[PDB]
């Protein structure tokens, strides 16, 4: 109700300890807090930690209480919940290792709770799909920023976080900042009365741009005809992850043919683009997907393969890699990605039956999943609508970039793994080009041998975020 003023106090922080690589890191918590005034489901709260230095007037890492970044990390997978994070949490999900290692950093760091496509309200209603999660996100920016100096370190040196779903999120509030299409809905939750464009983005593989990414990963994976995933088993871990195993799979011939139509779109739109390397060239591809567009893919992951050469790893775990002396001077690149293997069927994101994350992100309170792209909607094989054009466009990070309508982040730091098949390299790279291309400072690579996931370099982060704040 509006007896919560969004009002944090000092006064809530309480003195604990977690250990980090073998010693004690001591910092002060704050928990549950109701970060809007008209909360719709429980998840909604956030968690705020403090090095403990900040409450004693002293320093950690050159930083002080009035100037230490705030890192704003969440916990969303897959588009679903993400709950509010915490460096004692061991449920699943989390990210609590970093937030320790955070703190050891000298870092402030607000953890929000986020809605995702399976929350429902106390009527058992839906309440949690798109855009949801980027409301959530920017309702915690909000009562941040409505904070400062109250809470503990620079609210004008906000760094979001996130991995797969979550570095989308991240991705997505740094791009969007300010933007008016999210105004009723943070005015309906009660947010704070304050801005939400943040400071700097760290994004892990950000699963985005998710109405073209069936025609990029097409573009990438066709002629790869068998699928390699997992599938769920009964049972969770004592942690309550949930338990996985690997199953495969073989396209069917009219998920070939429309394999080859995917394939053939993807360059139209990579085209229209107008991305341009850093000398000013066009980088495109012409009707069989070739030229210096996948050009740019093959050089990213023969950087990512000599840097783990230089370290004495066998990059001959994949296929395709030319070695010169100590050189890698070459790439075949169909023959590492048919190394690498295919993930997913075809569409790979716009299901025809509806069923996958995407879709059902994309459903509303009417209908539980929706299609948004023109084709898997003209190829339905369930009864099925098209969700909102505008809602597309408003929950995709390059929409900012293309269209202005928003203050966007000026620091970014992407990461997507050289392991990673979730989603075509082509997605994150279109992103880190158009950032570069309008003036952004981007810091790119695809890690050697990572597989999906985040947060695995976290001394090079935070020297990243060091070398923008101190
Ligand atoms: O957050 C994730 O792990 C994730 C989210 C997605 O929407 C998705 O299509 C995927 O392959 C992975």
């Amino acid at each position: 109700s509006m007896s919560n003023r969004l009002i944090f106090d000092a006064d809530w922080l309480v003195p604990e300890q977690v250990q980090v690589a073998g010693q004690a890191i001591q910092y002060y918590a704050a928990r549950n807090i109701q970060y809007v005034q008209h909360p719709v489901a429980a998840i909604q709260v956030l968690n705020v930690f403090v090095p403990a230095a900040y409450l004693h007037g002293s320093s950690v890492n050159g930083y002080q209480r009035a100037t230490a970044p705030i890192l704003m990390p969440n916990t969303v997978g897959g588009y679903l919940p993400g709950p509010a994070d915490d460096p004692q949490r061991v449920t699943w999900p989390t990210n609590a290792g970093t937030i320790q290692q955070a703190l050891k950093r000298g870092y402030v760091v607000v953890a929000a709770g986020i809605r995702g496509r399976t929350t429902v309200d106390k009527s058992g209603q839906r309440v949690g799909q798109a855009p949801a999660f980027i409301v959530d996100m920017k309702a915690a920016i909000r009562y941040v920023k409505y904070n400062q100096g109250r809470l503990p370190g620079d609210a004008n040196r906000i760094i979001t976080n996130g991995t797969s779903a979550g570095g989308a999120t991240s991705a997505l509030a740094g791009a969007s900042g300010n933007s008016a299409y999210f105004e009723p809905a943070l005015t309906a939750l009660g947010a704070a009365p304050a801005t939400d464009d943040i400071f700097a983005v760290s994004a892990y593989c950000p699963i985005h741009n998710l109405e073209h990414a069936d025609m990029a990963y097409e573009w990438q994976f066709n002629g790869i005809n068998d699928w390699h995933r997992y599938q769920p088993v009964a049972g969770t871990t004592k942690n309550g992850r949930p338990k996985f195993e690997p199953v495969s799979g073989q396209l069917t011939v009219e998920e070939q043919a429309l394999s080859l139509a995917l394939k053939a779109q993807f360059s139209t739109y990579l085209n229209q683009l107008k991305l341009t390397a850093s000398d000013g060239t066009h980088l495109t591809l012409n009707e069989a997907g070739m030229g210096s567009f996948r050009d740019v893919v093959r050089q990213l992951l023969i950087s990512s393969a000599q840097t783990a050469f230089d370290q004495g790893t066998d990059i001959h775990k994949y296929a395709g890699f030319v070695v010169t002396g100590n050189q890698v001077t070459d790439l075949d690149l169909s023959a590492y990605l048919k190394s690498l293997t295919r993930m997913k069927a075809v569409p790979a994101f716009d299901q025809l039956d509806l069923t996958s994350p995407e879709n059902n992100l994309f459903g509303d309170a009417t209908a539980k999943a929706k299609h948004f792209t023109a084709l898997a909607q003209t190829r339905s094989t369930v009864t099925a609508q098209l969700a909102d054009a505008e809602l597309i466009q408003a929950i995709n990070p390059l929409s900012y970039l293309t269209t202005t309508s928003s203050q966007v982040a000026k620091h970014w730091r992407i990461r997507h793994g050289a392991a990673d098949r979730d989603t075509s390299f082509a997605i994150p790279i279109i992103l880190a080009i158009m950032l570069e291309n309008h003036g952004y400072g981007i810091d790119f690579a695809l890690p050697w041998d990572i597989p999906h996931s985040g947060d695995y370099d976290l001394g090079d982060l935070f020297s990243w975020i060091d070398g923008l704040c101190q």
